[PDB]
């Protein structure tokens, strides 16, 4: 549901942006998750740094029409596999990032807005697809855990 993509797109950017909320911590999913995108992000902030260095986001408005244009391009083919479903979060964890540097009139309370139109294109457009092939713990969880 909403609320569990939420705190997974939540836990990834607080993850990037060093800011760990104390508690019972990250759930098995988030942790699992928050190392295989930050691995694919590393990957794609060094293999599209031209493409990155030409953006400024300057605004929650600007990071969210660079994200669907990011989307589009990305699922063209109308194909969906947990891949590009991690993929999703590392281009959140660039668009924050960019934020964090490039916002306007910086707001700390704007970090919660990027992760929540992740969350609702995540449920809207492959929600069914990971419902189908087993959830986050019984599809993702078992895919990308360690060995
Ligand atoms: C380089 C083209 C470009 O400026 N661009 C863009 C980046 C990435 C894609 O598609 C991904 C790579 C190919 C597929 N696997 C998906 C398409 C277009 C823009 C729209 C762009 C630049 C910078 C950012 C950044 F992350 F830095 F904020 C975004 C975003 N989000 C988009």
């Amino acid at each position: 549901e909403f609320g569990y993509i939420y705190r997974l797109a939540q836990d990834y950017l607080q993850c990037v942006l060093q800011i760990p909320q104390p508690g019972s911590g990250p759930s098995k999913t988030s942790r699992v998750l928050q190392n295989v995108a930050f691995s694919v992000q590393k990957e794609v902030e060094k293999n599209l740094k031209s493409c990155l260095d030409n953006v400024n986001v300057v605004s929650v408005d600007t990071a969210r029409t660079l994200f669907n244009q990011v989307m589009e391009k990305e699922f063209e083919d109308g194909i969906i596999n947990w891949g590009r479903i991690v993929t999703i979060f590392a281009f959140e964890g660039i668009l924050i990032k960019k934020l964090l540097r490039q916002q306007i009139a910086p707001d700390v309370d704007t970090y919660k807005e990027i992760s929540y139109f992740v969350a609702e294109f995540i449920m809207n457009n492959t929600g069914e697809w990971i419902r189908q092939n087993g959830g986050w713990e019984n599809g993702f969880v078992k895919k990308f855990e360690p060995k």
